[PDB]
């Protein structure tokens, strides 16, 4: 009974049912132009290309 | 009569129609994890936090 009514209904996000959707670690992605080059890395042909 | 004809109708993508979407330079990003950590850069409190 516990775990049914805490596991149903209105309820924080849970993000395992979301893909690991975390509301309080929304995650996103900022331009930065790179100030100072980057050291090398390795990838494949077309990766590279 | 020919700029009508040749910007009407089935013809290549206009990246000036469509935000700068060019076909031969799809955009896209790779996850790369970083070996050797970069040199600072600055900005504002919330985007360091």
């Amino acid at each position: 009974e516990e775990e049914i009514l805490e596991h149903s209904g209105i309820r924080l996000i849970e993000p395992e049912l979301f893909n690991g959707y975390d509301p309080k670690k929304k995650q996103m992605i900022q331009e930065i132009v790179v100030q100072h080059d980057l050291e090398p890395f390795e990838c494949s042909k077309e990766t590279a290309e």
